[PDB]
């Protein structure tokens, strides 16, 4: 009706409401928006000059802006309300998302010898933008730190936005490209203002949240014997002297790895191996070495995690790719160097029936070819890529990881959903970015050409909400006996699992898995 | 109105016009058609029982009939054309095209003794049709020589029509077709007639033209760390005896090789590297021996170019893969054993983001499973498939190359883009085939069973216009710093690019690629 | 509509259209202005009485 | 702004103005590493042909 | 934002009976506080356009 500085912008919302096959999430946190780089912009630059590798380098602009990440679920989902949708439900998918940014604060900081003070600006502004049209590098869907909260009542800070571009070393090359983000269309608000916008979710395939109940090699009836055959004999038997000759036979339930199968499993690319043992493992820093790495423009990158598979088969628990996985850190976790109780191992052991192990080769193959004079040879294949006849599972989403990420704009790609999980979607989420207002110190009173490099400290706060609306498909099962599901110690614990600490301090005991319910291949 | 030898069929007619997201291109060309095989469909074969070897082996027939061939670029575009194309536009695709034959002259020659005359046939005709139903052998697509001429002036000469069936050695099998070309319905026409039919493309994706302005790991934020951990340290340090043990860390702006990325980089099949500086080549003749084949019915066949991939790396210009890129001849260029000043190398590098580098592997894998017995062991990569989360570019289309080419019918296939560049089709262009109809001499007075061998020297001239509209994909960019374009030299030179010489001859001084604009990944 | 301390003005514009034979460029800056003169119009002259020519 | 489009039947292809292919310090255009943004060249305005 | 002053008619460093002084608050003009905005239109005349 009438804003001012009096009345409010908007009001908190976080809540769950489920209907039917909708589910609908809102949320809300405060932020702090810190001024960047002096309001400028600035080269960033790495390269094999100083003591970094070329592997590492790079050549980019660091932006005063600064932007907003919702991209990982615990934003939007309480461990609660990740529980009734894991154990309830076969798959879900986002449909549309609302975006509300109000109730902005605009402080100003100074110093005046020791002593600090912070006073209201009501003139100041912020400016903000989504780029609705994709025109900018579209940073989120790396995993960045920066997110929301996962705990609503902690207020965090916003990240800075760059980007990188094409180079050589050190230096960049003809095609680098430099985006001024002051060229777009922006709205500024002050202290009375508010901004929002809508987005649609273009029609994306369910994410398949089960185990499947069978395993690709065994679909086969265990009562009854086909009416193919197979070739059992190359040679007779029970003879002193025994000659070379052939015998087929039907496959049955005693023999059900003869049989013709119409499936084969997902492709694979081999890991190394890793114990969590110490002690088992080589003495050796193989970490970088023998990683498992694709080369891409004379630059040797390590491929983290790859494509899905299984992280090891029965009775391995203590066995994980080198990089084949997801690793996510305990509260308080060190940035460097972490010990291995201070990280949390996720594991894709689920997804054993459809996909091959991580660290074990894909099968084996004819090298040679056999003669009377000559034995047969057999060959190792450590990677396979897509033959017709494949099925393979993705790998699974957890209330830590991203929600989507951005499908490059390419003349083609296979199957294109993003390896760290998700939604692959061509129109993600628009990213949205905000900036304060320089506001200039005092200027000479006599005229210079030169730029004005003296601003006023100043900081700005607020409230954001975004709401997702999830569709859901429901679980419709005959099984007779009970499911497998996600459910809180009984134990008796120092703390509760999911909530604050003596000191206050909020913590995630554990990743957290969609895949529990079964279904049949 | 009324047709007759004294009016004329149609007029000439060369242009190009912009309008919107269309331009139209339509040309005009003068033809030259001989009579082929007099009048004979032959039986061509070649077999191992001469000097060849059994991988050129093959059978086939050669009609009398002949064909026209509008399938390059530079056909439909002069240079100017093609410049305003590229420069201001990310991608394009044909609409539909129309096509007309029109003022046909038939003249037959006769010698007596040493004098040659030339006169006016008036009541010959020619037959004329196209397969609408795509019942013959598709012969276009194989970039054979023969279109039409790039410069409007140029008379050319029409090609034979010829195709290839199943062979074994020289001889045929049973499964081998033969098509009678008079057997279909066509049109005949006098001087006084024209011809024209119409076509309309399919949907199809449009040609990208443009280069990444990113590269595929390099998406990421250069300001701030990933949530995730990897694994960076198998062992102690610092100690005079150092054991094996686990740490992690995340990955951030210092260390980009080892953060998890969402996407792979295309399929790769490794190519021989060639340097263009003599002295750095190996002494020997590895062409044919050390080549990149693939191997089909027991008969080895050269993989001409292979899949899309970067030609080299940063800096590496002076190397080439094997036959792995495109080579057209400068104008007046040998035939055979043509030195490398006669030709012209097209190069790849633009996309060098997405797809590896063709002389390289594609990565590396791990071989062996390790123990605190036994070292860990890596292995390369030569050939890889598709896995799910690859994206890679098609091959850049030059206006020299061909437009389009029809993908074979079949079961199935996998990303249908033909591999020299180009619009894969289901349903291409119908090819136009064209015959002077055979003239008896004098039969004899008395009755005779055997067909008459004896004809009248004749052959036939005429106009053909082909038109094709075409539909843009506007550039609509953020970039704030200028563009690379193409640009003639502005240097003084002895004679202009793109232009005849003295003696009249056109030539084309470079071949010219389609991408130089940019985008964002 | 309603204009006071807590509405802002107006809005951002950078952009530049292309329509067929038009182009329309807009652009916005931040300034910043000085009080010039201490407040006063001023009579500025020079002349050769220096070493001006 | 109003424009006059260029109708021409020239054959051979223009001078255009194109930025450098060759590799760089730092973009031409654009900020250096301490933020001072600078424009390396000045920029004329003929560079399509025409007869007179 | 630069400053305003301009020149006049002069003999050596001294005036003439011509020269001219204008006062600028002798102007109508618009007075804004923090919640005002101000705003214009202007419309070129017909000139050639110029050849590029």
């Amino acid at each position: 009706g009438a804003d001012g500085v009096g009345s409010s912008s908007g009001n908190w919302h976080c809540d769950s409401t489920w209907l039917g096959d909708r589910v609908i999430t809102t949320s809300t946190r405060t932020w702090a928006l810190p001024t960047y780089n002096n309001h400028l912009y600035k080269q960033i630059s790495n390269g094999t000059s100083g003591g970094a590798t070329n592997d590492n380098t790079y050549f980019g602009y660091s932006t005063p802006w600064g932007y907003f990440d919702f991209n990982r679920f615990h934003c939007h989902f309480s461990p609660r309300d990740w529980q009734r949708l894991i154990n309830n439900n076969w798959g879900f998918r986002p449909k549309r998302l609302s975006f509300k940014l109000f109730n902005i604060q605009v402080k100003e900081v100074t110093q005046n010898e020791g002593t600090k003070t912070i006073a209201n600006n009501l003139t100041s502004t912020i400016q903000v933008f989504t780029d609705s049209e994709y025109q900018l590098p579209y940073v989120l869907g790396s995993a960045h730190q920066g997110c929301l909260p996962p705990f609503p009542a902690d207020v965090f800070m916003i990240p800075q936005y760059g980007y990188l571009t094409l180079n050589n070393g050190s230096q960049a090359v003809g095609r680098s490209s430099f985006y001024c983000l002051e060229y777009f269309p922006s709205q500024m608000l002050r202290t009375g203002n508010n901004f929002q916008f809508t987005y649609t979710f273009e029609d994306v395939p369910f994410h398949s949240s089960y185990a499947h109940s069978q395993s690709l090699d065994r679909l086969m009836n265990p009562l009854i014997d086909q009416y193919l055959y197979y070739l059992s004999r190359t040679q007779t038997t029970g003879g002193t002297a025994n000659t070379q000759t052939l015998g087929f036979s039907q496959g049955g339930p005693n023999t059900m790895a003869n049989q013709a199968k119409n499936w084969l499993p997902g492709p694979c690319y081999r890991q190394q191996r890793v114990s969590t043992t110490t002690g088992q493992n080589n003495n050796s820093n193989f970490a970088w070495t023998a990683g498992t790495k694709y080369h891409l423009n004379g630059r040797n990158s390590l491929a983290n995690p790859g494509i899905a598979m299984a992280t090891h088969k029965d009775d391995e628990e203590r066995f994980f790719p080198s990089n084949g996985i997801l690793i996510f850190g305990k509260q308080n976790a060190a940035r460097d160097n972490a010990d291995y109780s201070d990280v949390m191992l996720t594991s894709e052991e689920e997804i054993k029936t459809t996909n091959p192990v991580a660290t074990e080769e894909y099968g084996i193959v004819a090298d040679n070819l056999q003669q009377q004079n000559t034995a047969p040879q057999i060959g190792t294949v450590n990677s396979q890529g897509a033959l017709p006849g494949m099925v393979w599972q993705n790998r699974d989403v957890y209330l830590q990881g991203p929600i989507w990420a951005k499908i490059p704009h390419t003349d083609g790609n296979f199957h294109p959903s993003p390896l760290m999980g998700g939604f692959g979607l061509k129109h993600p989420p628009p990213q949205i970015l905000i900036k304060n207002t320089p506001v200039p110190a005092d200027p000479p009173t006599t005229f210079n050409q030169s730029k004005l490099n003296s601003f006023i400290t100043q900081y700005s706060t607020g409230q954001v909400s975004v709401e997702i609306e999830w569709e859901l498909q429901k679980e419709n099962s005959k099984r007779w006996n009970p499911e497998i599901q996600y459910t809180s110690n009984y134990y008796k614990s120092t703390s509760v699992d999911f909530a604050v600490n003596t000191e206050g301090v909020y913590s995630e005991p554990r990743p957290i898995g969609t895949r529990y319910l079964t279904r049949n291949l």
